[PDB]
Formats: C-alpha cells, sequence, structure tokens
C-alpha cells in the first residue's frame, strides 16, 4: 500500500471536467504519481497537473471560534493569522468573513 | 517569517462559529501553533483543534479529466484512485460523481 487519498475538497464535477481540485494524500513522489478515474469493459481518464502543483505541507482541521457580536445583521470582515505559542511570531494575516446566522 | 497560510478551504463562516475548516500551511510544530482571529481596541478568538488534527502531507491541485459520455442526463458514479507510474501500484479507490452540465 502506502498510497492513500486522505482528502479531496470536491467529490463531484461536471462531465466536461477541467475543474480544479485539491487532493490531499500521504507520502508520494511528485513525478511518479497520477490520479486515475475509471469505471468498471474499462473506461479511464486522468487528472491534469504538474510536479510544481505537488508540495508537502501541514494540514490543520480546526473549528472556527465565535465572533464577539453574535447579533450582527451584516457581514463583519476580520483577520486570521498563524501564531507560534513560544515566541508569538505570526504570519501575514488573511481575510475572513463572518455572517449573521 | 516561515509561518504562512498556504490555503483555507473556507474563508467565511457564521458568527456562531464552531464550523470545521481545513487550513494548509508551511512548516509548523503541532503543539506550538495556533490560529488566531482578530479585529483591529482589539478583539480576538481562536480556532478549536488538537495536535492529532495536524499532520504533514502531500497536496495535489489538479484539474479533472472529462468523462467519456459528455451527453448524460443523469449523474454517473465512478472511481478515482492514485497510481504510481513506475510499478503501477494503486490506492484504495474512492467514489467520484460526474453530472451533466
Amino acid at each position: 500500500s502506502n498510497l492513500k487519498i486522505v482528502r479531496m475538497d470536491r467529490t463531484a464535477g461536471c462531465v466536461t471536467g477541467g475543474e480544479e481540485i485539491m487532493l490531499l494524500c500521504d507520502k508520494v513522489q511528485k513525478d511518479d504519481i497520477q490520479i486515475r478515474f475509471y469505471e468498471e469493459g474499462v473506461w479511464e481518464g486522468f487528472g491534469d497537473f504538474s510536479p510544481t502543483d505537488v508540495h508537502r505541507q501541514f494540514a490543520i482541521m480546526f473549528k472556527t471560534p465565535k465572533y464577539k457580536d453574535v447579533n450582527i445583521t451584516k457581514p463583519a470582515s476580520v483577520f486570521v493569522q498563524l501564531r507560534r505559542k513560544s515566541d508569538l511570531e505570526t504570519s501575514e494575516p488573511k481575510p475572513f468573513l463572518y455572517y449573521p446566522e
């Protein structure tokens, strides 16, 4: 084994294909892997991508905190950044939009 | 630097929070990182997750191939698996649904 599809941010698509998808998987080689789609006499098709599209990284599945004002009637735009606990270093912030329920 | 938010599968959420999100980032330590949300006197809030929620992995952004029958009027369910080019090893297949445009 060793090859496993940990995750796919999209499990459906238009028969026309050509839509981008982010697939997460365990250890693989960038130039020795391929995503094959098949249907059991035997149809197949492969995903379009290149060696520069495949990078090793960290993944954090977390749950969002609750904004301060629960009762807004309009989207509140704020920031989300990474922060290291030991030296409180940070990352470039990123925009995140909260909406009323 | 060194800390960077490569990706977030969701950049919006209900003010009630508590919704799961997959965030991708560069090199980090599982027990030394935190996702902080803030608003500039200074509001803040953090993402809910644990050390077992943070794993290093490979990421492949690719574009989907086009199904055989472009003209279906009903969803065609098929499989997608990983395959190594050198020995054609594979991974457990996974379900993927094609729909008519």
